[PDB]
């Protein structure tokens, strides 16, 4: 596009009438030179910091980094703070205020005189929430991440961010650790200003963030508290300027190729598997047809090569210093799986912009030989028993599993599940499949991440620390097992896995993607033809928005209203 | 002068040797891109804020905006707090302080790699105490001045910062007020973020820095709240930038004709009389010829026309509404006062700053037949009783007094003044003289604002509150009164002020500005025979530098060694 | 101590004169409730941040978590910037302006109404200046250190602060390595926030500080960005107040035996070699008397048990998490090497706190008979050539070296070996004595960091990496070899280093602390007595000041004038 020319801040902020004075004048009150209203590019710093989301309590210093770089670049800074959601504070569950979320930054986008975009997020459902908003205006944004926690650690051993939440607590179940024990773990798991260390969602969505090409290239495996981290701040308020005056809008970033090389790379890393949901949802906003079958298909005998956990050993600063994400790229373009002129933020393709990166640490990042998988993308799984799909994280679960026919063990919702799993008369072992309902986007509500259910004590001490589950809740990016996650449709709208009944039999099978219950299809006709809601019902408030209005998690379970891309055209005058 | 060029910062930033790695690679370990270290200007803004100067309070957030204009510009930004002399926390007295401010300042400036200096400055000392450190240095410089507070107001009446304490504290004594309504006035005496607003020493210092060109037009008078100080930090965060390329030095701004455009403007505003002491030690540090005499010579017959406490009604907020220290500059070039082709900080001269302004009140810039005073400089006495001088800010005392003679009522120290006014058994009258002796640079030490001593209670029980006072302290600026001060010798060095007797007459006559003690030259001279030094000498500490190295205050009073200005080569490096 | 009593504070803000309201009236434009001057503590937390001291980038955040501290214990905080003498960026040499530092960091205790203070900490110089100027006030004073940087990294591998500055720049030399892949580095070398990740002078001085109980256990070693930096800020803030309360003075806590298991402490971490010159500094100001023969005595047959470069292998993350200092302290106490009952700041005894710590990691943290050194402790040598004294540290020194004769070529000034030390025609072997003067206090001047001079490059490609050397200088804490440094007297003010000349020889014999110029009494006795003094000795500014007053390095480089405690008494009043 042309330089100048009259961008959508100057409705605002150029020329004369009465209108104009009331804008620019009101907004002098903070000593702005006149000459910053001349329509130079006026850059919106959304921002998602907060005292009660602590992952991303250093974004404040980062904005302020973000800012000195529109300044130099010749723009005009301005910070906004937008909804955090923020992971460990949100009740019932944070995945419950993504949409609030997105809904929000979309409109403090549009209704207000900002150019252009930084979206400054890090706890898990900030990065999807307002990539979701954002791509609802198709302003030029782009996105800087807060940057993982460092290496915690116990008793002289490498503890990682929720792995070893789920570790320790079943270990307490097995006899093998005592709580107080894990309280003394504590101190030392989550020590620095950042996000998981682990692949969980926060690492999963930020490198989806720069697989996508929403951010310069290096973006996501930088710790939180490196210097480099603040560099690439600066170097992001400088870019998003000359961004504006080139209208380098998203829609021209996330092509169909950039999310299926969000998709690979997810394979390639081990990702967490709400980055199905999430760039399912994303893409929704920006207009891209993408479903389940595009992430089974891609994903397809894509080796997990980076070596963290919860599907191996290391850490995120282990991965920052072998090179990052780049260098997977790179890799992924070696092995001819990546489409690579894709465009990115920069105004390089994505090939261009890793081509020449070194692995330093074979370890950390595998030779292809030596992989956790040799087909690590997560697997859609398809059948009577979820015929909208349902998904699996193959390089955490255990291969003697992904082909599996047991006997059902079924809870009714969450508080069923407590009320029985450590029941010693439970009647369940180690080859029955445990089954919960009424824990998805509508049941729980809010799909929470509790289908990584915890084993039987009695399991637990014969030394067996995996079985097969299934639900229609999601699981932590930092959780392992075999567990089937995302059943749609969800029971909480009469989906099959509603009428479960204990004693069924149910047939996993990976390779075949396939998941069966085996009942006659009369049978299961006549029990849905029964159905009833079981869940809480909300009369009114934002629940009662969320229960009417929320889509499934096989299409990303956003709002259904809420879906596309509105524009960025300028209101009507307030006065 | 040539630009692009090696800057000094560059001795330190640029290349590619150990001792360059050393010094860069450091520095990035806060974020910085590669090529901020590439010779643009590195700009140190030096910082007087401290939770202990009140009166300062605000300058971490006009620093952001000057930060911000030097991004703008292209150069560097690094905040540098500094020593900050407060004059409300420091004692024995802010004035002690100065010289060891202006110490630091200089090696801190000259020690690091600074290009170019943005002064940060407010209250009484700091705006001294920072000039004298940037003259002795001669690195492009600049002043932002902190502001006055807003108008204070007790029982709907205007009460000032500083004139309305020595108003209400004689009135405690004359019987007219209690301590009680006192202390209700406390809350609404001092409620903005800024300096005194009377024209006291940190609204005349401001103005001082102004009148000489080393602030841009419209510095002095911006109340410290209002948004165009803001502003105006913004502006000079840009400006230092192209200084330092063009090398605009303090050396070629404060000139001798810079110097008496500060003599005559302090004049026309009625400004403190401890500008006399700073000044003298300004020009002391960028080399400048400058005398007690130029004083006297060049404030004659210049009419003192803005109308605000201590000599007239107003406070700086109405100063600043009918168009601050622009508006008196214009009226001296009006005049033929002004040296229109002295040069300012901005690249232009002060001329045509300020030719185009206009005056919006002018009962608050009084117009020439209706000024407070038709000659309105300070004025130097001499005379056996002051070899050296002192000096009286005519526009604030009294008419009738200014010519008188009476019987010598003599006070040792401070404590000897405090444990007599309030006797009633004292023989003192309204037409007596009140001497003080031992409160100058090395005597009090530090030199005290004591000089306006507080009548004795039966004179202001009879109306009166005015006597002829003598001393060699100096007086706050927003003092009032016929006090003679700075009366040089001191005692505290065996000057004559140190002999006066009880009962000795005294002349004072400010047209023939002779100040003369009526004794016969033979019993002087006898008396000063016997003179002995104080008892109880520092013998260690500042306190010892101090009491070494002081000079009267009719030079400045500065310390002897460090008087002149060392430049600003680069030292050897520390490796 | 009596609580509650009139702390000193109240001496500018209680009551109801007009003085009072005058101080507490002013400080009130900041917007502070009236109750805060009902004389609970003022707790004054001197602050050493500066955009230009890098190593100490974080402190702002460290300093609200101490104002938080305050405001929970029921103190009046109040943030106080004092000066910075940042080791990366003052030229000639940080240790120059160390005084000035401390003079201003006493009277800005003294001369504002502070009743106890916090010392915000970390770059090299700012930990002694802060404790020789709070020293000499003796008010409740307690230390914050900013932390170390994590470590470095290049090519996969770790990289020590300044260490592999050292080696790299040797190995450039020696040709094993390019000027441009030393360059590659840089950007990996600091990449946190906080000091010199060496155990060097920062990591020393920090050491010390818990060592001496100035600081509360655990405070040395944890790293800058760590949360649990914060948590002990926000503590210190809580316990300064009571400690106001209880008036637990530095006097109380720095006894003899305090600076004992200081002395100790460095033997066992192989600490810096400019431990002895600032622990001797912050004795002169409590009034401790102690020597250089205190410090060879009490480190003798101490062996160095923590493995971190110059001296060992790891950096300081790995010391932080074997345990830290605690660890080590306890480990001298079950040695019988510590007085256990001294007391700390905590108002508990050092081996109260230390008693129960684990060791998580014998590598890092060694076990006795594994120690690098068994006599780790700075030795002291004396004989004709020092007679006042010199230091080598043993357990980062050539053993076969530590017994030598050679011949000696002598550099006299940096600029000497800096043109010498290249050329292939220098007459040098690796069996010389490298002997360099005039880089003391006096001479440098400001006692430069240089005596461990980079080899000859044709001694360096033999393979060769050791030389002795000899000299007037200080080296880097970070610095290893067989280095005699703080030769006494100096040669800039006529000690006999100055009159070494080429071939002379030079015995080392460190087991018997005899350093000795092999030349006849009168020989020397004549060479002596026709030394003239360096020509150009400054005549002005802090420089001239330095020049007259700064006493040897053998007594802590003090300045004269300043040694010793001259208290806390309020001073006159500035009205
Ligand atoms: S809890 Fe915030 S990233 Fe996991
Ligand atoms: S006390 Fe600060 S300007 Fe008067
Ligand atoms: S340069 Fe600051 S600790 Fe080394
Ligand atoms: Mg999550
Ligand atoms: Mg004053
Ligand atoms: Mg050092």
């Amino acid at each position: 596009a042309e330089w100048p020319r009259k961008l959508r801040s100057q409705e605002w902020y150029g020329g004369t009438s009465r209108d104009v004075i009331y804008h620019r004048g009101w907004l002098k009150n903070q000593g702005y030179p006149h000459d910053l209203f001349d329509g130079r590019p006026v850059i919106g710093i959304l921002n998602t910091w907060s005292d009660m989301t602590p992952c991303n309590g250093h974004l404040r210093e980062l904005a302020e980094k973000v800012k000195a770089g529109v300044w130099e670049a010749g723009g005009f800074p301005l910070e906004v703070p937008v909804f955090s959601a923020s992971e460990n504070t949100f009740r019932p569950t944070a995945m419950m205020y993504r949409n609030l979320a997105a809904l929000a930054v979309e409109e403090a986008i549009r209704g207000q005189p900002m150019d252009g975009c930084v979206l400054l997020v890090g706890c898990d459902k900030t990065t999807p929430s307002l990539l979701m908003g954002a791509a609802s205006c198709d302003l030029p944004s782009i996105v800087v991440t807060g940057g993982p926690m460092l290496n915690g650690y116990f008793r002289g051993e490498r503890v990682g961010s929720g792995t070893h939440l789920w570790k320790f607590s079943e270990m307490v179940k097995a006899g093998e650790m005592t709580q107080a024990e894990f309280l003394e773990a504590e101190a030392s798991m989550s020590r620095s200003s950042g996000t998981c260390n682990t692949m969980g969602t926060a690492s999963t969505m930020a490198s989806m963030a720069e697989a996508l090409g929403m951010a310069l290239s290096g973006n996501a495996a930088i710790p939180g508290v490196d210097s480099r981290r603040k560099v690439m701040a600066q170097l992001t308020g400088r870019r998003i300027v000359q961004m504006v005056k080139d209208d380098l809008k998203p829609s021209e970033i996330m092509t169909k190729q950039a999310f299926e090389n969000a998709i690979r790379t997810n394979a390639a890393i081990g990702g967490s598997t709400n980055a199905v949901i999430h760039l399912l949802a994303i893409a929704g906003r920006v207009g891209i047809d993408l479903s389940l079958d595009d992430w089974d298909r891609c994903g397809r005998d894509v080796p997990t090569i980076v070596n963290l956990m919860p599907s191996g050993k290391y850490l995120m600063e282990e991965f920052f210093y072998a090179g990052g994400l780049p260098v997977v790229l790179k890799r992924l373009g070696e092995a001819g799986l990546l489409h690579k002129d894709a465009l990115t933020v920069s105004g390089e393709t994505v090939w261009d912009e890793v081509k020449d990166v070194v692995n330093w640490n074979e370890d950390v990042i595998l030779p292809a030989e030596k992989a956790l998988t040799s087909s690590g993308g997560i697997v859609v799984l398809r059948g009577n028993l979820a015929p909208k799909g349902a998904v699996l994280k193959p390089s955490a679960a255990s291969p003697h599993l992904l082909v599996h026919k047991g006997r059902a063990v079924v809870f009714e919702d969450i508080d069923d599940y407590k009320a029985k799993i450590n029941d010693d008369n439970l009647d369940i072992d180690e080859n029955c499949i445990m089954v919960m309902k009424n824990c998805g986007p509508k049941g729980y509500p809010g799909m929470a991440e509790v289908g990584n259910m915890g084993l039987p004590p009695k399991v637990l001490k014969k030394g067996i620390l995996d079985m097969v589950r299934i639900s229609d809740a999601r699981m932590s990016g930092t959780a392992y097992g075999t567990v089937v996650l995302h059943t749609s449709p969800e029971a909480a709208v009469g989906g099959p896995l509603a009428v479960v009944k204990n004693g069924d039999m149910i047939e996993l099978d990976v390779p075949n993607r396939r998941l069966h219950l085996d009942i006659s299809d009369e049978e299961l006709a006549r029990r849905l033809a029964e159905w009833q809601p079981n869940h809480d019902l909300p009369t009114s408030g934002y629940a009662f928005l969320h229960q009417q209005h929320v889509e499934g998690a096989d299409t990303g379970a956003d709002l259904d209203f809420l879906k596309g891309c509105r524009g960025n055209a300028v209101g009507k005058d307030s006065l």
